[PDB]
């Protein structure tokens, strides 16, 4: 059944709460964003009403087929009122399109929905500044103080030098890229943009991409992998089996490759610096396991919730073991004692 962290009190709304049937007294379905954990269950034949983003609105149109009667896209940085009662979308520093919900009950209690989030301290100078947040439904799912990553400044950097020096020394030198959903275009795009190429990709995927509002997309992608060196393809293929595989597709044009794989956290990061990451080599294959994330870091987590002072936190990440429910609500106090709220 629909858990109670998806549910809004005091509304008819539930969040990112598509694959329970017809949730009993719903008028009102919200999607924080297009990552398929949280859209499971639309289609087609949805007909309820479904509030978003924009850019969630395009592709629930373009890639699920939705019915344009009921998306109802909504701006950011907007009071709007919903069946009712007034909302407001923000960016929540996820991928395109994820929003978080600020919610304002008619008892007077202000509700903020995080989605996923990657918390900034940009977000303590948005509408969020302007009231009180008496609960919050936080992205939990980095909250312990083994998750340390760098910014998303210092992997770009790595990736864009990286890439550079390699194709330099070796102008046949293919660089490949893995994805799985949307998200993370800032590695594959900037890498391009240094190397003078487009990128290149299945037609699914730049159909998904065509849907993001990115400037100037037309400019940066193709659906010509010949004409391209910089190649996207399912984070699946990103071994050596798959890349040894790919390289002999594309005729004897490219005699080495390069491939980033950018993942969450992985426990390099308890030791390593972005300075020091390597590659795993086999014969003219490299690959790069990048820490890129679009999630808190729990120093992030953390700064965000202390200057938020929120009454109640409710979380939605690992909420299905108790070992991990009551780990969270250790932290959660140490915070709220540490700052005084
Ligand atoms: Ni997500």
């Amino acid at each position: 059944t629909c858990p109670f962290y998806k549910k809004i009190p005091g509304t008819g709304f539930t969040v990112d709460a598509f694959q329970y049937g017809v949730v009993e007294g719903c008028t009102a379905y919200f999607l924080t964003h297009f990552h398929s954990d949280h859209y499971a269950g639309l289609s087609k034949h949805f007909t309820f009403p479904v509030y978003c983003s924009e850019i969630t609105g395009n592709l629930l149109k373009n890639k699920l087929h939705v019915q344009e009667q009921y998306i109802h896209p909504l701006p950011l940085d907007t009071e709007c009122i919903v069946n009712g009662v007034k909302v407001v979308l923000l960016d929540a520093n996820h991928c395109p399109g994820a929003v978080m919900i600020l919610f304002y009950l008619p008892n007077g209690t202000v509700i903020l929905h995080t989605g996923d989030f990657r918390a900034d301290p940009s977000m303590e100078r948005s509408l969020l500044a302007d009231q009180k947040v008496h609960m919050l439904y936080l992205d939990t799912t980095y909250c312990s103080p083994e998750y340390t990553f760098p910014s998303q400044q210092e992997v770009i950097r790595f990736a864009i030098n990286t890439a550079f020096e390699a194709v330099t020394l070796n102008p046949h030198a293919l660089v490949v890229c893995g994805t799985y959903s949307i998200g993370k275009e800032k590695v594959f795009l900037a890498i391009a943009d240094v190397l003078g190429s487009k990128v290149g990709m299945s037609q699914e995927k730049y159909k998904t991409l065509q849907c993001l509002n990115i400037p100037e997309i037309n400019s940066l992608i193709t659906t010509d992998m010949c004409s391209s060196l910089v190649h996207l393809l399912p984070m699946m293929q990103i071994n050596f089996k798959g890349l040894q595989s790919h390289l002999k597709k594309c005729g004897g044009k490219y005699n080495q490759i390069l491939a980033f794989r950018p993942t969450g956290w992985t426990h390099s990061n308890k030791f390593t610096r972005i300075a020091d990451v390597i590659p795993q080599t086999k014969g003219n294959i490299s690959i790069y396991g990048i820490p890129y994330s679009e999630h808190s870091s729990y120093l992030e987590m953390k700064r965000f919730v202390q200057w938020l002072k929120p009454q109640k936190i409710i979380p939605t990440v690992n909420v299905g073991t108790w070992k991990s429910r009551s780990t969270m609500e250790k932290y959660f106090r140490e915070w709220k004692l540490e700052a005084g709220y």
